[PDB]
């Protein structure tokens, strides 16, 4: 699905560099041209003089109107994100220790209930359990005899 029209393929070949020469994109000699020939204040007329050329060229040399599109240090933005602390999850464990009776789930909603953070941010259930056991629990193992396999039987009778 091509959405809309691109403009493939160059703009021919941009010789580039051209030191007040031709083909020369963003040439910042010209902006500087335009300020200098503005701060000493050279009338059209005189433009004309310096540069040796007519009227409508003296037009566009000085009103450059955003020099090559340049010139407009400007952009607008912003952005209001939902940010919190990750501390809130130290506090569950201080919860955990003024009342450790409540479940990690219960003290999820202790938080909410005094009104200390957000339904949002209110840490994960999953994530708050990783600190509890750091406290309380058991080792992951249980050793023990076992794969203690044997045999012997084997008989014979003769006259």
């Amino acid at each position: 699905m091509p959405h809309n029209s691109i403009r493939s393929g160059h703009g021919g070949l941009n010789q580039l560099g051209g030191a007040f020469v031709n083909g020369r994109p963003l040439p910042e000699v010209v902006r500087q041209r335009i300020v200098d020939l503005a701060h000493q204040g050279v009338r059209p007329c005189d433009i004309s003089r310096q540069l040796r050329v007519s009227h409508g060229c003296v037009s566009k040399i000085l009103g450059r109107y955003y020099e090559t599109g340049s010139i407009r240090p400007g952009v607008i933005g912003g952005s209001k994100p939902k940010v919190a602390t990750p501390k809130v999850v130290e506090k569950i464990g201080d919860y955990k220790r003024q009342n450790p009776t409540m479940f990690a789930w219960e003290i999820r909603d202790r938080l909410l209930a005094e009104g200390v953070c957000d339904n949002d941010t209110v840490p994960s259930v999953s994530s708050i359990n990783r600190i509890i056991r750091t406290k309380v629990q058991q080792p992951f193992n249980l050793p023990m005899d076992s794969g203690a396999p044997g045999g012997g039987s084997h008989h014979h009778h003769h006259h």
